[PDB]
């Protein structure tokens, strides 16, 4: 997160990090069960880790989990980062109370304008490179459909929207991929993609999380 600030411990329960032997992207707890991340983050080897604020200190809130299943949604491009959207499975269920808690699913898509909560421990710089230790923050409001457009003329689709700031200096970044945008507290986004980090007229771009909702209840209904 670039341009942001520190959240606070445990002020975003549903946070995870997923960790290969390291950091590498964030997820959102949405049941005891089941993270949702983005697509672009599959790998094998996912160790899940809930209730973390610095992610180098055992603090005494984490609850690691490995993963037993991840699903890549079915129709996901890797090109386009249309369908941008993961589910992975824990191997137990998380216990659930103050630190550690499940984000709703939207019922209804979000509204242009609406400020939303962006969280991750990906880079602080624009230019240059520097990953945090704790949990980053930064309030966006989502962008109008044609400004987004605008932005990615040709490479938009119905299951993305933009976020952020247009004069740029406030984004999120590189290992910020598949954390949350949550709206009114609802998982409405998932960060997805964009062109660098907090650069003038390129704003982020975030998998639209309520086109998948249908997807995502009739998936964890069956695995
Ligand atoms: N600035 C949007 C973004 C976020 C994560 C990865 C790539 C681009
Ligand atoms: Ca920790």
């Amino acid at each position: 997160i670039v341009g942001g600030y520190t959240c606070g411990a445990n002020t975003v329960p549903y946070q995870v990090s997923l960790n290969s032997g390291y950091h590498f992207c964030g997820g959102s707890l949405i049941n005891s069960q089941w993270v949702v991340s983005a697509a672009h983050c599959y790998k094998s080897g996912i160790q899940v880790r809930l209730g973390e604020d610095n992610i180098n200190v055992v603090e005494g809130n984490e609850q690691f989990i490995s993963a037993s299943k991840s699903i890549v949604h079915p129709s996901y491009n890797s090109n386009t980062l249309n369908n941008d959207i993961m589910l992975i499975k824990l191997k137990s269920a998380a216990s659930l109370n103050s630190r550690v808690a499940s984000i709703s699913l939207p019922t209804s898509c979000a509204s242009a304008g609406t400020q939303c909560l962006i969280s991750g421990w990906g880079n602080t710089k624009s230019s240059g490179t520097s990953y945090p230790d704790v949990l980053k923050c930064l309030k966006a409001p989502i962008l109008s459909d044609s400004s987004c457009k605008s932005a990615y003329p040709g490479q938009i689709t119905s299951n993305m929207f933009c976020a952020g700031y247009l004069e740029g200096g406030k984004d999120s970044c590189q290992g910020d991929s598949g954390g949350p945008v949550v709206c009114s507290g609802k998982l409405q986004g998932i960060v997805s993609w964009g062109s660098g980090c907090a650069q003038k007229n390129k704003p982020g771009v975030y998998t639209k999380v309520c086109n998948y909702v249908s997807w995502i209840k009739q998936t964890i209904a069956s695995n």
